[PDB]
């Protein structure tokens, strides 16, 4: 019993995280096999950051150039190449704490574990969420570029967000391990906003499932809903559009806890209007969105409270 | 920017976690030098709960009666002795994985972060709160006994919390590493009620601190009041009492901002009369306590691991 925002064990991903700097600028990297990948605005200066050309800049540099410190050890560069916003640096050694890894491409409303970082040393851990703006709401600080997002899904490590900057919003943006860009994102400082940001129902709905299993039904009603007559309702309270696919993805909570997904959709539609009535939702005041689906069967038991 | 519910980084822990077997019973363990310690409820059947004579049922087990498994290797038991509610297995081999550590006994409204395992494989990572009742608002699951929480203090870890058993209510009860029960708790399968609880009145303060370090001003006013007026307001709304410890311990926080602790108190007066009014504090309807003091200039100066 009981439900918390959890974050995947970070301690594969620390064995990874390296400090490169590049002149004057430090942030970290992630050092898989023999190759470290960190953001490539690391060879700009912040004169360089309006207009950046990050091709000549890097045409300019060297292996000596950027220096990759692994706990108190150097690691030597004997190779540099780019791949779209990312960097990567061929280094002498491979990492012998190398996990088994995959890289992927999350789509909003997936939700990932950050392990923060400041000078390629590991500080803190927490769970967020890729928001339908394809913003992450992080906390972060200067020199935490570089910092990574992954889940661990059985003993593979699937790495799925690298910390590229801050908008002036106090949200974060970044890209996959590929270097591209979550969202229509540039790595420049020229004047760039988030979009309206909404509400994942999807999260939601699963969430107010995992309040079921846990014995809390209070917000539960008697109604049904069409897919259609919920998504102009849950449109007009800035909440994303429910799809079919949504619904399926639903289907074993729904068939667990004995609730058709159009029924806790109803809920929902009187949650949004009636707000709570100082109640409480899994000791929540708020409606969640930043568990998944998968997140919820995964952390909750096979037996409804 | 941004505040997040974040825990120590888990790797040191992780490489401690290895798996207790006892007959029929299967729980986690913590393997430190050439000790493991487990719940000493491991050596009990189901009606032997009901009444345990742990001594009793401990010296009816001999070393080989114990399976202790390290990933996928097989640790060999050469002595076993019960501290308090902790049973200490003597093995042959010391762990080359053992980091700096420290057994500590915190005190109720200190934070920790918790590693929970199953099978002596660690799932997950959260952060919590010791409550002022002594119990855990975690999230556990069968198997999870024997999960650890720890503070990470420079390079050494502080283990705190053994997970041990679940309250009827969904909250958690566990002991330190020197077996002893946070609370008036006993490892017995028997009705047990958690107390009423408090909310950490020292911890909210520090949180509407981290909020107007994040731009959050709203809730400030232009009053101030004494201690002694304050108090009198928190034992009305079941919140624990704020000492002078508490408000030096504020110090560097109001420093910071520019707000003295009984400038903030007049505002946790005010929220406790009126509410939000609709409005949310760093993204949350409710008072936040599961943030020490010490917790917020952490995340808000950015301190590494
Ligand atoms: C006082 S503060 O604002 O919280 O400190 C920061 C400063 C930089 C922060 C940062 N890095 C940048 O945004 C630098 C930058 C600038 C323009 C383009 C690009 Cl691609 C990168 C990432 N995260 C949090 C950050 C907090
Ligand atoms: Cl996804």
């Amino acid at each position: 019993s009981g439900f918390r925002k959890m974050a995947f064990p970070s301690g594969k991903v620390e064995g990874c995280m390296v400090q490169v700097t590049c002149g004057t600028t430090t942030l970290n990297g992630l050092w898989l096999d023999d190759v470290v990948y960190c953001p490539r605005h690391v060879i700009c200066t912040s004169e360089d950051m309006l207009n950046p050309n990050y091709e000549d800049l890097l045409i300019r540099k060297s292996n000596h150039n950027f220096l990759v410190q692994a706990g108190n050890v150097q690691l030597r560069v004997i190779g540099h190449s780019m791949q779209n916003c990312v960097l990567k640096l061929k280094v002498d050694t491979a990492n012998p704490k190398t996990p088994k890894y995959k890289f992927v491409r999350i789509q909003p409303g997936q939700t990932f574990s950050v392990l923060a970082c400041y000078n390629g040393s590991p500080s803190g851990v927490y769970q967020c969420a890729m928001r339908p703006n394809f913003t992450i709401k992080g906390s972060f600080l200067n020199g935490s570029c570089g910092s990574v997002g992954f889940n661990i899904d059985y003993d593979c490590v699937s790495f799925c967000y690298m910390h590229h900057m801050e908008l002036p919003t106090g949200v974060h943006a970044g890209t996959d391990l590929e270097g591209n860009f979550y969202g229509p994102f540039v790595d420049r400082q020229t004047a760039q906003a988030a979009g309206t940001d909404t509400t994942i129902t999807v999260n939601v709905l699963a969430w107010l499932y995992a309040a079921v299993i846990n014995g809390d039904r209070w917000f539960l009603n008697r109604f049904t809903t069409t897919l259609n007559d919920f998504n102009l309702v849950a449109m007009k309270y800035n909440y994303e559009p429910l799809t079919q696919d949504h619904v399926d993805i639903l289907g074993p909570l729904s068939a667990q806890t004995g609730i058709a997904v159009l029924d806790m959709c109803a809920s929902l539609k009187e949650l949004l209007q009636n707000g709570m009535n100082g109640r409480t939702i899994l000791g929540s005041a708020l409606l969640e969105d930043e568990f998944t689906p998968f997140d919820v069967v995964r952390q909750c038991s096979g037996v409804t409270f």
